[PDB]
């Protein structure tokens, strides 16, 4: 289903301090190239909070796996995964997001409630004071104990405009929303790159994003 | 100084739930080629922990630098630097690490005071459960806010013998030690390899580790 460019659509409803508004994004992603290509739209006004903070829950499914790693996120389409995310950012809140990631008329859905708590007036995340210009980020992939889904960790370094770098910390969970066979990876990472960029023609609230995805043994591509 | 393999010597006093152990190591890193390999040694009898527990805490002055990257480990020899790292067990305790990174007599020298608290009985640590055979690690490296010196972030997968992962939050920050101009980077990662090893012959309790360090323009490299 993968072999080449299809429909990337996300819809995103977001709770963050009890500020609730809603994305959509169109765009497309090939799992082959581990490429995707994106434009999001706040569709009630504007996002009360950095869009960079939104970008991850807003498709590990397109990322471009090597043949000997077992690829956890094509073998449960089409009826797909659910990807839950805990997001602690350093000295600022926490992100609470359940994703339902599906294939469905020949497109790839991320449908996402993105929920956010405890969140500093004068922080980075509320003070939209994050950059994604061009950002390099490692995820670490794994099987879960029960080796019936995946848990994973990462950290992003974001830019911070006018200051340093602001750590989020992730921990993740897949698990497939069907009964079908599913394939389960032993430890390897995703090298991720992210490149956002605002239309200056666009007059709504918004955000472009341009990803690469791929898998990585680093228990051998790092010796 | 470090164009070239030089003598990498490691002295690691350690002391886990109450439990005191020395460590020497001695070896060689080559700076140019960012590769490094030791025999570690308990001097007082047998650790009473995991040995790849003490594995990351025993010079990342040897990490393989591109020339568009700064190297603020180097930019601080021969007088060196502090690195000083929490490292949280998921579901077990914490490692507080402070070790001392010089350059004397021609020689790499790691001094380390490695302290842990709240190990649990039956956990993967006290239980020496883990392996590093062969697991590659990347570390987020960039200058912390006051661009004096280093902050970083990173997680290490380690094998469960007889079990799945075990997931080890590392937060790091390295200072100068002298007043000498140091060198401070942006954010990049470190693609590290660790295999560990016994020799059936050596009777006493070591381990044998070889480690690859290189630094990587992630924001350009992962695109």
């Amino acid at each position: 289903l993968f072999k080449g460019k299809i429909p990337f659509v996300v819809e995103l409803e977001g709770d963050v301090n009890g500020e609730v508004f809603s994305v959509r994004g169109n765009g497309w992603g090939d799992g082959s190239t581990g490429k995707l290509e994106i434009k999001f739209v706040c569709t009630t006004g504007e996002v009360p909070l950095a869009w960079e903070s939104l970008i991850c829950s807003m498709a590990l499914v397109f990322c471009k796996y090597p043949s000997n790693i077992n690829d956890f996120f094509k073998s449960t389409m089409p009826r797909g995964y659910i990807q839950e995310r805990k997001i602690s950012y350093e000295n600022d809140g926490t992100f609470d997001v359940r994703q339902e990631v599906t294939y469905e008329n020949g497109a790839l859905y991320n449908r996402v409630k993105f929920n956010g708590s405890g969140f500093r007036k004068d922080g980075n995340v509320l003070g939209k004071k994050l950059d994604l210009t061009s950002i390099g980020t490692c995820i670490y992939i794994m099987g879960n104990d029960e080796g019936t889904g995946l848990k994973g960790v990462f950290n992003k370094a974001f830019k911070v405009i006018g200051g340093n770098r602001q750590i989020a910390s992730h921990v993740q969970t897949q698990t497939p929303i069907g009964d079908g066979l599913v394939s389960i990876p032993d430890y390897h990472v995703m090298h991720n790159h992210i490149a956002c960029s605002k239309d200056p023609s666009e007059t709504r609230d918004h955000i472009i994003v341009k990803e690469s995805l791929r898998a990585v043994d680093c228990n051998t591509e790092y010796m």
